[PDB]
Formats: structure tokens, sequence, C-alpha cells
RNA sequence: GCCCGGAUGGUGGAAUCGGUAGACACAAGGGAUCCCUCGGCGUCGCGCUGUGCGGGUUCAAGUCCCGCUCCGGGCACCA
């Protein structure tokens, strides 16, 4: 053993050993309890960043821990390889997306290997390969045939010049990120999967997920947004079509004083034929961008349509207004307004002079003051004809029943959750296996024509997808007739929704899943990812799991028993605007920055002299060029130091503002462990430890080793606070460095301790541990060593520390036999001069005794 | 705007079930790879104060409640 710890002479040697022994390659071994430890697969943007490093270290820590408990652990890795970033990057770099992606995969695979994550490389998948996506295509066709897929018109950001569909990220201030002109909404026919058919199940099964955090379960409930209400239909006077609204507040219905209607509503359109203010307004609205955040912050605006709906119950004509905040796609395109009791409606009505009609009494039974704002509280009705005096429940029911009897209303369940738009009009994605025949009929691509392969050998131009530009490509024949294949491609969450199941049988050719292998490994025991994916991805993932259950592909109702959503790793993000409009994102490594007394960035320049817009600390990201690559730290300090640092900096669930400073802590600590092992083992073999004949000083030390094993075990296995586990190991290491090591018992004890420390560290820093384990003459390779177990007999204590407070303020700390009464603790407490000092002249009014821990004498 | 989080020393963080605030480290300063000091203010072998800010509940709040400021995640085409 070398005196000096040299990660360059260790890490690659140990990685080579795992590659060659196939250490982490697993099969469906029925002799072992499985454990499936899954980390959210990487998108191959080119480099890892520290967000990746935290995700996969947490996951590797757990997979190694579970292996040491004797489990057969599948920890798989793969690439979520389709998507937008490959398209811009290929244009700019004069490549195609495929070759760019596969190069990023190779680079990034090498970085993963160099961090030493124990992945089963034999199960490596890339989602952009037809061996993968053929299965989701077949599955889609089966989903369409079972009536779970439909086509409708949906809004897309449209650049009228380039004639491109843009993602929201590419829309910058309602103008493009290429040339400059106003992006507009274009309604476009697209495919949707009826995730709403599973809304209730998705909502309800949250109650089974006892090992998913409440943050994620609440965000998902609120996203699905299930509601119980009433749909109501209105006639409109010089108009041949009815108008339907949904409300969850039918009780306030007599207070409905106007309807609002989406700029694109046929009623608005008709009215626009005879009204120039209106026409101009509808046309302003085509440049309302599709993004809920923008819908909800924009100044709310309306023009009167001149049409009047008839309130079904009161009979009065109420105005129909066209509004910039109501969308045709997200319901019936019409909403009803109750400005007396909805603050948003109140604001609109105040702005426009519409009737604000009160129908709920104030808390005292008087008519409410609506001069400043709405009375939003549920209450007793008045000014509501036959419904006066009813409360919320009863008014809901009475008004619902009446409208139903009249044939203009029905009780309806509503969800905020919309169906899943899975169409994209980009090239770099899996082709949607649908076809239009010469006939005009549309159908799934026939089975013998699956997969529909995306050609990878392409010339890109940024504007048009090659499969859309090549005329021949879409041509096929179906039912003996000419047909055109769909040139849209799948939303990439399609591939990431089922990868976890495909990792169980990635080389299986006869079907999407080998259910035998799927049912050995599933469900995922723990799914490690960022909080970023708490909603969209996790919901889609749960849904897809239920879809496959309903195809009889899987046993479980849910895909993942436990979920560990780490906080995001953040880094400062910067950009300057390029001379033709476009944001150029500069790495924080390259920004020159001046800082506040509070640490806040206050000026920011790139080295080229550009003035950088500082956007804040935000998730390390492919898109914002703010991802910090670990390569240089791994090369300087070693993978083990980087991994320990990441696990040490913060507990997984906190969000982390990345900084390199602090690494010296991990690195120096690893050098101390190395030194201690070196010094111990330079001395040779140890005698068997004689427990019954230990000193008190030796007993004490042995207690702390075992107390450290128990705590570390709890911290990793129950709390997932890795940072505190590592701190416990450091504390123990600090005691062990001051332990004498002359005698045989002292050395026997140090052997036991070090064998314990090196195993407890192995998940975090496995290359050094693998090596040290050998120096200690541990049995076998550490990857297979049992996790140390604490012995209860070694950690008994007859004494306990009691803090003594007077009036909540610590005045003494005393040691107290564990059998001590309160009365004896009092007396012992009285013996301390700093307790007597605050008791002289006063009366103890109340004693609080937390047995074995605290005495608060409340005095005066 | 809406949903979910968050704020503890110069810095990352610890306090797990309401019970010693600042473990463990980094950085910096001092002393000889190691030891020391290290929130702030002032009988220091003492005392007061202090967990973003404003209030509550409680013998007791970093923890629970209400509110405010600032900050992150998501908001359906970033993945
Ligand atoms: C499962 C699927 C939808 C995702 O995995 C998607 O392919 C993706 O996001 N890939 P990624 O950005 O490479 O990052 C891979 C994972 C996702 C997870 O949130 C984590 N991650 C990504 N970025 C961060 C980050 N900044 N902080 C903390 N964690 C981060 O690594
Ligand atoms: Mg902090
Ligand atoms: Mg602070
Ligand atoms: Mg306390
Ligand atoms: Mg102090
Ligand atoms: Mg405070
Ligand atoms: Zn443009």
């Amino acid at each position: 053993m070398q005196e000096q710890y040299r990660p360059e002479e260790i890490e690659s040697k140990v990685q080579l050993h795992w590659d060659e022994k196939r250490t982490f390659e697993v099969t469906e071994d029925e002799s072992k309890e499985k454990y499936y430890c899954l980390s959210m697969l990487p998108y191959p943007s080119g480099r890892l960043h520290m967000g990746h490093v935290r995700n996969y270290t947490i996951g590797d820590v757990i997979a190694r821990y579970q292996r040491m408990l004797g489990k057969n652990v599948l920890q798989p890795i793969g690439w979520d390889a389709f998507g937008l970033p490959a398209e811009g990057a290929a244009v700019k770099n004069n490549t195609a997306p495929a070759p760019w992606t596969y190069d990023n995969i190779a680079y990034m695979k090498n970085q993963l290997k160099m961090l030493g994550f124990g992945y089963d490389w034999s199960r490596e998948l890339a989602t952009c390969t037809p061996e993968y996506y053929r299965w989701e295509q077949k599955f889609f066709t089966e989903l369409y045939k079972k009536g779970l897929v439909y086509k409708k018109t949906s809004a897309v950001n449209w650049c009228p010049n380039d004639q491109t569909v843009l993602a929201n990220e590419q829309v910058i201030d309602g103008c493009c990120w290429r040339c400059d002109t106003k992006v507009e909404r274009k309604e476009i026919p697209q495919w949707f999967i009826k995730i709403t058919a599973y809304a209730d199940e998705l909502l309800n099964d949250l109650d089974k997920l006892d090992h998913w955090p409440d943050t994620v379960k609440t965000m998902q409930r609120n996203w699905i947004g299930r509601s119980e209400g009433v749909e109501i239909t209105f006639n409109v006077n010089d108009y041949d079509n009815t108008l339907t609204v949904y409300t969850t507040r039918p009780d306030t219905f007599m207070g409905c004083t106007y309807l609002a209607v989406a700029a694109g509503h046929p009623l608005a359109q008709k009215a626009a034929e005879n009204n120039p203010e209106l026409a101009a307004f509808i046309d302003e609205c085509r440049n309302t961008k599709v993004a809920e955040a923008e819908m909800a912050t924009m100044e709310k605006k309306g023009v009167d349509t001149g049409f009047k709906a008839v309130h079904p119950l009161t009979g009065e004509e109420i105005p129909v207004w066209a509004a910039n905040f109501v969308l045709m796609e997200y319901g019936t395109g019409a909403v009803m307004a109750v400005p007396g009791h909805d603050q948003r409606d109140y604001e609109f009505a105040s702005k426009y002079g519409l009737n604000i009609k009160p129908v709920i009494l104030a808390a005292d039974g008087s008519e409410p003051d609506l001069s400043q704002q709405a009375l939003t509280e549920k209450g007793v009705l008045f000014n509501s004809g036959e419904f006066n005096g009813l409360d919320h429940e009863a008014a809901f029911n009475a008004i619902a029943d009446k409208l139903t009897a009249m044939g203009v209303g029905e009780r309806k369940v509503n969800y905020r959750l919309r169906d899943w738009g899975v169409s994209r009009q980009r090239y770099w994605g899996a082709p949607i296996p649908m076809v239009t025949l010469e006939d005009g009929t549309v159908m799934p691509t026939p089975d013998d024509q699956l997969p529909v392969i995306l050609p990878e050998d392409v010339v890109m131009d940024g504007i048009t997808s090659p499969i859309k530009a090549d005329p021949e490509w879409a041509k096929t024949t179906v039912n003996g007739m000419p047909a055109l294949r769909e040139t849209d491609t799948f939303d990439t969450f399609m591939e990431s929704s089922w990868y976890y199941a495909r990792y169980t049988c990635p080389q299986y050719k006869e079907g999407m899943l080998d259910s035998e292998a799927a049912n050995y490994w599933l469900p995922v025991d723990i799914y490690i990812g960022g909080i970023e994916h708490a909603i969209m991805h996790l919901l889609y993932f749960r849904f897809f799991h239920k879809l496959m259950r309903d195809a009889g592909m899987v046993n479980s109702d849910e895909p993942a028993k436990q979920l560990l959503c780490q906080g995001m790793v953040l880094a400062d993000a910067f950009y300057y605007v390029g001379e033709n409009g476009e944001r150029n994102w500069v790495s924080p490594v390259d920004a020159i920055v001046e800082r506040d007394e509070k640490g806040r960035i206050v000026k920011a320049k790139d080295a080229a002299g550009h003035e950088l817009v500082y956007t804040g600390m935000s998730k390390m990201s492919k898109s914002k060029n703010n991802g910090i690559d670990p390569q240089v730290m791994v090369e300087r300090y070693g993978a083990d130091t980087v991994r320990l640092f990441m696990m040490f900096a913060s507990p997984a669930d906190m969000t982390l503002e990345w900084q390199e400073s602090g690494v010296e802590g991990a690195n120096r600590f690893l050098k101390r462990v190395w030194k201690l092992v070196y010094e111990h083992t330079a001395k040779g073999d140890v005698a068997a430890l004689n427990v019954d004949a230990l000193t008190e000083n030796q007993k004490a030390l042995r207690r702390d080793v075992h107390k450290t094993i128990a705590k570390v075990t709890d911290d990793i296995g129950r709390r997932q606070t890795f940072n505190t586990a590592i701190a416990a190991i450091m504390e123990l290491m600090n005691k062990l460095a001051k332990a004498p090591t002359d005698g045989e018992q002292d050395r026997a004890l140090m052997q036991e301790a070090l064998l314990a420390v090196v195993r407890m560290l192995n998940p975090f820093t496995p290359h050094i541990c693998f090596t040290l384990w050998q120096e200690l003459k541990g049995e076998g390779d550490i990857d297979n060593a049992p996790w140390p177990v604490a012995d209860e007999k070694a950690m008994v204590e007859d004494s306990t520390l009691v803090v003594v407070q007077v009036n909540g303020k610590v005045r003494a700390k005393i040691t107290v036999p564990v059998d001590a009464t309160e009365e004896q603790v009092r007396e012992r407490a009285g013996q301390e001069h700093l307790v007597a000092k605050y008791l002289d002249g006063v009366t103890v009014r109340k004693v609080i005794y937390v047995p074995g821990k605290l005495l608060n004498l409340v005095v005066g």
C-alpha cells in the first residue's frame, strides 16, 4: 500500500475490474430478493453537469447499499435521446441530429463510467433507436384501436415567415429566436391520448403511494384538478347556436351578469363581421402566446360582442363578451361570470361597467358591501328568486336539479388535466404510425410496416423537417391503395414514459416487454430524479404503467414504490442578445461578474466585452448553457472526492446552489482514511478481539463505532440524509485517529472499526473503499461484503446527559444515571453553582422534565 | 397570476418526534502534516443577544400557526 492516496492509480483499475467481472450485470435470479434502483435517464446534450452527478450518485449510493444488504440490484442506464436540442445543435454545427446525439452518448457514457456508477451496461438503451421506438409505435396503434387516441385541433406557436412550429422555449417575448417577427397561434390537428380516461385512477392511487413525498402527491392532485360542477347551456338571441359553460359554483348562478367567450369562438367571429373594434381585438388575440403563465398575467381585456345570452332562470338578456383570457381548446370556449362573488370577474366588470349583482349575504345576514371587492365566501343566497335562504350545498343541489329538469344543465365532473398532446412537427423524434389513404380515411400504420423508421441520414435547414420536405418519404400502400404516412413525430415524453420497463428486457425482440422479466423486476423500488419532473413526467409515467397493466403486460397498479426527488442543482445563468435578435447564453465559468455585499451579482460581462443579462440562479440546463461539467474536478481530485462532496454538501431533497469551494473537505477526509488504514495495516495482522476483556476506554470507542453503524444505516436507509451519514463517519474517523494502537486489543478494535468505516463509505467512495478493503484483508470484493450491523450489547449506556435550563436558558449539563428519578435530577441540578445562582431568591413555579434529556425549572 | 418548495455564522450545512442553536466541513485569522480561534454586542473561569422580516400558540419555536419580503421548481412544445 502506497502511503499517498492516488486516485489516478486506483479509480480506473477498479472500473476496469467491474467491467471485466461484469460486477453490476444482473439477471432474473429467483434465489435473491430483487431491488430495482432507477435513476431518471440522461438526455445526451453533450456533457454531464452537476445535476446529473447528484442524481446518479444518490442512485449509486443506494444501489451499492442494497447490494451490500444481499439484494440483486438492477441499476440501469440509458439515453433519452430524441428531442429539440439535437435539432438546433445540428444546424449550427453542420451535422445531423443522429450523429450528434450518438457522439454525445459516447462522451457522456465515458464520463459516467469515470464516476464509477455501478450500472448494468448490458441493459443500455438509446430511445432514438428503432429497436426501442418500434414498440411505442406498435403500442400507439393498439391504443388507437382501443379508442384511447383521437385527433383534434390544438394551438401551436407559429412563425408566419419561417412557417415553423415553435416550442415555448424558442418563443422569446412573443417573438422568435431566429429572425424577428410576431409569433402567432395557429390551430393545428394533432393526436391526443386520453389520459383523462385515467384521471380518477391517477388521482386516487396517490393514496397508496405512502413512500412518495406529499410535495409531489399534492402538485399532482392540483394539476389533475378534479372538480364537481354543472354544465349550463344558454340560448343566444340572434344566433342559432347555444353556448355552454361549466361552473363549480352553480349556487351563485342568479348573479351571473355576463358571459365571456374566447377570441376564436364562432359567436365572436360572427359578431366580428359587423364590428371593427371586435375584429381588431380577435386579431390581437392570435398573438396571445400558448403558455398558462402568460394567459394569467396579461392585462385582462374584453370587447362586447353585441350578442345577448338569455339567463335560463331569470330570463334577462346578458351580454356576451369576447375575452383574451378564455380559450377555445380548454373547454366549451365560454365561461360565465359572477362578479359579485368571483374577484377576477369583479375586476373585469369594474373595468367595463358590467353589472355587479349580489346574491350571497354577508356573514351577519346583511347585504354585502361590494363597492371595493367581491364577496368570495360561500354563504346564504338572496336576490335569487326561489333559491333565497339556501346555503351552498342546498343551492348547488336546488339549482342543479332545476337546470337539469329544464334540460339546460347537468352535473358534470371536470378535470384541469387535459389530454396528452403527443404530436410534434419536428424531425428528431419517433414517427407517429398513422396513415391517410387515398380514400381520405385515416388508420394506423399496418403491423407489417412497423417500425416506421426515421431516416437518420439527413440534410437539415432549421425550417422544415426532412420527412416533411421529401415528397417520396411519406408514400406507402395500405389496403391495396396509395397512402401517406404521418410526418409528425412523437412528444419525447413518450419514450421516457416506459423506458423503466424496457430496461428489464432491452434485447427482447418478440414484444415490447418480456412480462416474465418485467414482473421479476417491477415495480421500481426507488425512482431517483429531480423535483423538476414531479408533475408532467411522473404523471405520464404512472399513466403508461397503467396502460400496460391494462394490456396485461404488468402486474402492479403503480410503477414505483418509492420516489426520491432531489432538489435542483442551480447555477448562475447569463445571456447577451446577438446582432440578429437571438439570446446567446454564456457559461458562468466565462462570465466576469462584480458582486454585492450580500453576494448578489450586480454587473456581468463576457470576456469578449458583451454585456450579460443575469437571469438568476436556475437549474443547471442544456438550454441555458449554465451546466457545470464535473470532468475537471474528477480529473483533479478523483471521482470518489466529487461523489462524496456532492453527497456531503446538502441533503438530496434541498435545492443546491452549486459551488466548487468545499471539495477540499471531501478530498482531505479521504486522505485521512487512507492514512489511518495505511498506518494500521503497516503494523500487520491483528489478534481476534476479546470483547469480554475490554477497557472502559476501549468499550467507549467500540460503543461509538456501533452507534455510528446504526446511525449511518438509518440515515441512508430510512431518512436518505446522506450528508449527515457522512458527518457521522467523519466524527468516528476523528475519534479513531486519536485512538491508541500499541496493544493487541487496541489494534483488534481498530481492525473492526476500520472494516466498518470502509464498508459504510463504500456507497459514496467505492474506488478507495474497494482498495482499502483489500488492504484490511476483508473477505472478497467489497461490492459483495455484508453491510455492517450494529450490536445492541456493544452500545448500552448507564449514564445520560441532562441539560439543565432555568427559565429556558441552559445553565448546566450533568450526567445522570439512566434509572434516576426527576427528584434526583433536581437535587443534582441544585448542586451546580450556575443553577443555584438563578434559583436564589426565587420560587420554582413549574418543573419540566424530559426524562434523560432536559430539566427546565421555571422560576420567579 | 396559480400550485409546490425555500431563507440558520464569511460559506455549505446540523439540530430526526416542539426540548443544548451553529454538529460536520469549507474559508479566514493565529500558533507549531498537526493544534487553536472563529454569529454579534458587552462582569469573559461571565452575561446579553441571535435561525430572512412582522406577529401568535406553548414552560419552550430553527421546528407548529397567520402574515410580509426575497428566491427556486412547475405551469402542459425544454426534457
Ligand atoms: C426521465 C426523463 C423525462 C428525464 O430524465 C429527461 O430525460 C431529462 O431530464 N434528462 P436530463 O436533463 O439529462 O436529466 C436527467 C435527470 C433528470 C433529473 O431531474 C436530473 N437532473 C437534471 N438536471 C438537474 C438539475 N439541474 N438538478 C438536479 N437534477 C437534475 O437528472
Ligand atoms: Mg442557506
Ligand atoms: Mg444566511
Ligand atoms: Mg433549540
Ligand atoms: Mg455564541
Ligand atoms: Mg427572525
Ligand atoms: Zn421567426
